[PDB]
């Protein structure tokens, strides 16, 4: 019989020891720290005043009922201020900057399709349970030690929006397969932005004439095709994530 005013998650803030601030800002920061000394966490602080209590802890809640080996665990919450919000700690950080370490430079295209085929598998988990993500971006995957992928969301612009989204503010399981699509060109080209040396109109009136993104540098022929079906006029002719998955992990094995 816990107290009212603390969570199910509760755990004392004495346990934590924050170390190193890994990004902060707007509603808080992040910082990579140590539970009870011997295990590395994530803790996203909230900035007094900056946003409500509810609001930021509702985040917690949403990942209690989202916990899979794919996608960021929710270790626990602090409802004191300043509020905490504790999850695991993947080592190499976001994709967006691993892909371009002397490590992820020299992934190959095999490796490359696993961790798309991963990144897949968790999105399947997360269209199985009828959420939606909103934000899918190599700036939201974290990446393990053994490299393994994780799908994130920092709470942080076109490019990876669909149009329907863009302009309806409709955001579906659907939307979240486009921005897959564009996603991938990250996974290719090792972290380049999409879309290379275009604005935002530009790519605006380009996806209304029926154009796509050129072809990436040394993308496979085939991931682009699949590229090409998330990228679908249409909402529901683009493919589901367990379609998506099971092609990549085909690509995968056969290579
Ligand atoms: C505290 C927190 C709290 C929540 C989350 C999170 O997802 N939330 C979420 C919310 C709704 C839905 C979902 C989803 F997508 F799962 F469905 C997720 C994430 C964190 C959260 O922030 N977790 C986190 C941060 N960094 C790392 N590792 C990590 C990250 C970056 C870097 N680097 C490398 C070195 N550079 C010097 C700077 C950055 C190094 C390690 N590992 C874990």
């Amino acid at each position: 019989q816990k107290p009212w005013w603390e969570d199910e998650w509760e755990v004392p803030r004495e346990t934590l020891k924050l170390v190193e601030r890994l990004g902060a800002g707007q509603f808080g920061e992040v910082w990579m720290g140590y539970y009870n000394g011997h295990t590395k966490v994530a803790v996203k602080s909230l900035k007094q005043g900056s946003m409500s209590p509810d609001a930021f802890l509702a985040e917690a809640n949403l990942m209690k009922q989202l916990q899979h080996q794919r996608l960021v665990r929710l270790y626990a919450v602090v409802t004191q201020e300043p509020i905490y919000i504790i999850t695991e700690y993947m080592e190499n950080g976001s994709l967006v900057d691993f892909l371009k370490t002397p490590s992820g430079i020299k992934l190959t295209i095999n490796k490359l399709l696993d961790m798309a085929a991963q990144i897949a598998e968790g999105m399947a988990f997360i269209e199985e349970r009828n959420y939606i993500h909103r934000d899918l971006r190599a700036a939201n995957i974290l990446v393990s030690d053994t490299l393994s992928c994780k799908i994130a969301d920092f709470g942080l612009p076109i490019k990876w929006t669909a149009p329907e989204a863009i302009n309806y503010g409709t955001f579906t399981i659907k939307s979240d397969v486009w921005s897959f699509g564009i996603l991938l060109t990250e996974i290719v080209t090792h972290g380049r932005i999409p879309y290379p040396g275009m604005t935002n109109p530009e790519v605006i009136q380009n996806l209304e004439r029926g154009y796509r993104m050129v072809r990436p540098d040394n993308c496979p022929e085939e991931l682009y095709q699949l590229m090409r079906l998330c990228w679908k006029e249409r909402p529901e002719d683009r493919p589901t994530f367990d379609y998506l998955r099971s092609v990549l992990e085909d690509f995968f094995t056969a290579t």
